[PDB]
């Protein structure tokens, strides 16, 4: 069956249109999660190259970055019982669940250190959550299945791989964090023939 | 070590330029300055997107804007290869990178196609322009008979998807969609590997 890359091309174009109306963070997340919902509902477009689990670390595959680094679209792929560290973003983010099962535990900086702010959010294909400095920026995403891999498409208000942000230890101390990317090549979504 | 930052900085600068909603005259003038800065140094283009094919000239997409405002393409000619006579129907900038190639501009006359001028002889660093306004029809071809030739083309669209035309000797249009030779683009956005 032929890969429907047009889905990703159309998402990027729509998200470009959105950010050229110079909107506020409240409106970007509200309309953005609608567009990301439309993308991750169908699992027939992500090239197999950017769905591959590594057995040592979770993989971060860049799919597209805006010319002006306004935004970026990244495929995160967790192998069985893998996890991100506790981390912030320092920009608006949208996590769209695509394949498998993973949980997102939100965190807050308290006196004692890190305190989990709420119950682990349980994501199934199609579900879209948000993160930002304004609404709650610290979390930990991890694969719920112990045998299957899990994939989600993340969208950020920057080139997320180059952002100077932080991971957090139990006592609540920051360490500098630049995530980078797992791929040396992006997919060509622009050949409409 | 590949200086991909050069291409990242060009794309960002060209993004800034087009968000000031400038006229075609100003885009070409400031654009050819930025493209000049890129193609003067030949230490950034990944080898994967510099490969000649022995049958047809290769068109490798390096970057496309989110809104399809512009695209940056590596064109690679093998020995004694050539494009057909073609138009663009958008503003274009051809930056010469490696080897030697000539660009013969054309005009549609009564008899058909007549070459409008002498073949423009491009050497590494040289930047020319094309558009409907200033002269849209040309033919780019490798001047060397043994070396390959490469130039970085920048267009005011996603050039591979534009419905444009090739031209035959008698001057008759055939529809033309060029597409791209590559299934993968280079990742110019991982700054943490420097
Ligand atoms: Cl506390
Ligand atoms: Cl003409
Ligand atoms: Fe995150
Ligand atoms: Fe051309």
């Amino acid at each position: 069956s032929p890969l429907r890359l047009d889905r990703l091309r159309d998402f990027v174009s729509a998200l470009g249109e959105l950010l050229d109306r110079h909107p506020d963070e409240e409106s970007v997340l509200r309309e953005g999660r609608s567009l990301l919902g439309e993308l991750v509902r169908h699992d027939d477009w992500l090239p197999e190259e950017f769905a591959q689990p590594d057995p040592e670390r979770y993989q971060q595959y860049l799919l597209h970055a805006d010319s002006r680094q306004r935004f970026s679209v990244v495929s995160f792929v967790w192998g069985p019982g893998q996890t991100t560290p506790v981390h912030d973003h320092r920009v608006w983010g949208l996590i769209g669940m695509l394949r498998g099962a993973e949980d997102a535990q939100s965190f807050e900086l308290g006196a004692e250190g890190l305190r989990p702010i709420g119950d682990p959010v349980r994501l199934s294909p199609g579900q879209v959550e948000a993160v930002s400095p304004r609404i709650g920026d610290i979390h930990r995403v991890f694969n719920a299945s112990p045998d299957q891999p899990s994939i989600s498409i993340h969208v950020y208000g920057a080139n997320i791989g180059a952002v100077r942000r932080a991971v957090y230890l139990p006592d609540g101390s920051e360490k500098p964090f630049i995530s980078g990317y797992s791929n040396q090549f992006l997919p060509n979504i622009w050949d409409q023939s």
